């Protein structure tokens, strides 16, 4: 249907060339961007602009073009929006007017001219110089949820709002580092290719190094090397880097995502809760100018202090079941069968409690909530709670029914840590193939002495979704993993 | 080595618990860093301190200890330095003093006490409260790049100069993003898992996605996806991220390294030259306080503007062979034989010229130098020079004999880009297993139109090696890839 349409364009290219101009342009000096023009000359009168001859120079893509004859208009779009340009043969000459006439929607051009207003009052640029910058061999679509991610470049051109989202994303990450850097946290870079994939319960992407003939695993967490830094005496460190998990895609999951991992010597999980809430309220204030944001049909208030609720209590409140009493694994399995909570063959009281939470409770936590007291069985890298060792001084931040962060009072006792790992291995022989793996090197590190520490993990992408009211993670990732 | 010392520390742990103490501590609130205490109170005499009775709280690892019966001293080290603590049973009580007595070198403790100077004059802290915070089961290093790289934590604790290097690295990167952002370049995040390993000439790490059953390649460059963003109308983008290349290690290369990639629509490689020198000059100025630096035996002057030299003129200056001469591939092969320049079967004029440069010229370029005009055969993503099509508008930045950047006037003409890819595939046929691979998606992207663009790539690790006078990249990477 539109196969020679591409040939129509492939022809104007030949014509443009033989017309003596580089169809793919040279450098172009600009003076402003569309948005600056309106903010600087949007309120000036038509005749005072005509008098002032304010010369500008801009560049962009042709989104709309109209008017035949010896004069025409077109809307040029740059990163900040669109601005109308007006080209008259009796102004730019014949060669340039010809360049304007052959120009296609989608083609990129640069112009020099003066500000002025049409009778209808639109602010525009009276072109006195029309430069051809780039020929588009394929036309613009016209003005598909999944076709937007498959060709993000087309999306960014056609939907202004998407652009805003990604800009907002850059501001969020930038705001995060300014806060952390100013509070003494050292931004560092640790390995992404590991001998042993530790720091979480997750399946890894496996690769191989040819020269060193080594099997390397892409990191499923940043935790283990950062901890080595704490043993290293660095005290405060953070890292915002990519993490990789051989998992299937979700509305809130992507194989490679961005996580913030930070550790603070001499702090515990309650300290981290405060850090977490201040950090996020800060970012919201700095970037959006407020702590009250919309997400779905919810108005989420990020103003500290946020609710602290123990996982076991959350379960009593939303389910009506108690896990505070001493309980046998058998009794936990009964309560599970009764409430329709699924359990794995390797699960025990601890795992079951968490299943009760994740399956019957979490989705209902809308306002920022610090869920704490995660059972020790599912927290192999966290310190046991003193008063009741069945649970740990760990917490997960929940907002709009999903986890935005994971943190704990770190386990620096190396003997206990080794014991957690063996238990993890036992769980594996029992069906759990996400059980953590023994890392002697890491354990060796703890053996030189890691001070008491508080660690924090934050899903940056998810935070971005929250602050941009994005229903899917693929709306906040420039090139989400495609099924292909 | 410490067969029993281990038994002794191990058994010591048990004794701390009997004292009723958590051998791995709780959180501890500090008031200052050791260094701040010297900067604030070092000038005050012994009695001035006695009058002002300055209460403080510090924490650190025990570096030295002296036990004089019922009172002793110890030097504890925090991230900023050491401070001496004076612990007398008369003040802290018998219980706490037994904790002090049993404390081993390497153990971490925190104290609260007042500032004061001993008869000798060393600023100290007369402790009123001694808190055991962590037991080191192994004794710190007794003293080879081995443990420094394999056990970086020990290095960071025992060698302050290594610690500063990593602190300076955080500053260099922080400084870089400062310039870029304030100059309008948008920081973004693009995929590290690619369907096609393109954007560079390198052998990648291959991996597999289970759920989607798909072969993925770890990025060998960030280029392609960033250019899709320029097509997207983002105009000015940058990404400081990890890049992976399945190549052997050396003092100049690590399999996973940090590269800065940035693109600017409407600019060309000359514009990029100016940016590169301003950026680097900015970082050095802001971090070292000067652009005049020392690297090894060299006194390198980073003050712009830097020397501009065409690769061909460089070969003429440093070797004597003039490649401006139109010659056949065979004559170039003959010239290669006569000057001891090794070539490969797939090579023609263009490749040979570059080998003359890398083999015979590179190492002689000490002062910052912009080498430009790379032959087209090795520049598949760079636009060809208008005057002499054998070369492209591209440059590499050489300093102290090594490459620190690669950049060019981007090839935005899709017909020509396709042609280059075909040439590369052809080379791979002839044995060049580092030839760029085809990426239809990228070609489709350029087909929608990409403005003339200026692209740049800087090896961040190498820039930091330069600014910290680190002879090896393994000195600016917290945990470098080690040999099996
Ligand atoms: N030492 C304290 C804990 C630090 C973090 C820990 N090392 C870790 O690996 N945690 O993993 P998670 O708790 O599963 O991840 C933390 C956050 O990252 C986000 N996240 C996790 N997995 C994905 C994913 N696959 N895709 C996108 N986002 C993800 C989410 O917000 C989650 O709460
Ligand atoms: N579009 C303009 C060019 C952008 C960069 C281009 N896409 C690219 O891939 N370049 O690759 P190189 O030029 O080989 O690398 C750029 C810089 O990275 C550094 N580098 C390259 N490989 C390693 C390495 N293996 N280890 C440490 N640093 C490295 C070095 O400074 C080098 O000059
Ligand atoms: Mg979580
Ligand atoms: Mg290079």
């Amino acid at each position: 249907e539109l196969n020679d349409q591409l040939r129509v364009r492939r022809e104007k290219l030949k014509k443009i060339e033989e017309l003596g101009v580089d169809p793919f342009g040279k450098r172009f000096e600009r003076t402003h961007k569309a948005e600056e023009l309106f903010e600087l000359y949007g309120d000036l009168s038509k005749e005072e602009l005509e008098e002032q001859q304010i010369e500008v120079a801009v560049a962009g893509r042709i989104m709309t073009k109209r008017g035949m004859g010896k004069a025409g208009f077109a809307h040029i779009q740059d990163v900040t929006g669109q601005i109308q340009i007006y080209v008259r043969q009796d102004d730019v000459g014949e060669q340039q007017y010809e360049l304007f006439k052959i120009s296609d929607l989608g083609d990129i051009v640069g112009v020099r001219g003066t500000m002025f207003k049409t009778k209808v009052g639109e602010l525009s640029i009276k072109v006195s110089s029309y430069e051809f910058l780039t020929k588009a061999l394929r036309p613009l679509p016209e003005k598909d949820i999944e076709q937007r991610y498959r060709q993000r470049y087309l999306d960014l051109i056609m939907n202004p709002e998407s652009k805003k989202t990604f800009i907002t994303r850059s501001l969020i990450i930038q705001s995060m580092r300014r806060y952390l850097d100013s509070h003494g946290y050292l931004e560092v870079e640790t390995p992404m290719m590991h001998a042993v994939a530790g720091g979480a319960a997750a399946r890894p992407f496996i690769t191989h190094h040819n020269a060193l003939d080594m099997t390397l695993y892409m990191r499923i967490a940043i935790e283990l090397h950062l901890k080595r830094l704490i043993v290293g005496g660095l005290e405060k460190v953070y890292e915002i880097g990519r993490v990789f998990r051989n998992e299937g895609i979700s509305t809130r999951h992507n194989p490679e995502f961005t996580m913030l991992e930070l550790y603070e010597a001499y702090a515990d999980f309650r300290d981290i809760m405060k850090l977490t809430e201040n950090l996020i309220a800060h970012i919201a204030t700095e970037v959006l100018g407020t702590t009250k944001i919309q997400y779905g049909e919810h108005l989420v208030d990020l103003t500290p202090e946020w609710r602290r609720l123990h996982m076991v209590d959350a379960i009593k409140e939303y389910v009506g079941v108690d896990f505070w009493r001493q309980m046998s694994d058998e009794e936990a399995r009964e309560l599970a069968k009764e409430h329709g909570v699924e359990v794995a063959p390797h699960m025990t009281f601890g795992h079951i409690v968490n299943e009760f939470f994740e399956q019957k409770v979490e989705d209902k936590l809308i306002q920022p909530t610090f869920i704490y007291g995660h059972p020790v069985e599912i927290s192999p890298l966290a310190k046991k709670n003193p008063d009741d060792p069945r649970f740990t001084d760990r917490f997960e931040l929940f907002i709009v029914g999903r986890e935005h962060a994971n943190a704990f009072t770190e386990l620096n006792d190396p003997i206990d840590q080794r014991q957690r790992f063996e238990e993890q291995l036992k769980e594996r022989e029992q069906g759990n193939d996400e059980a953590h793996e023994m890392d002697e090197d890491f354990l060796e590190a703890l053996e030189y002495g890691m001070p008491p520490t508080g660690g924090l993990g934050i899903g940056v992408d998810r935070l971005v979704m929250l602050l941009t009211n994005s229903p899917s993670i693929r709306d906040v990732l420039l090139f989400p993993q495609m099924r292909h």
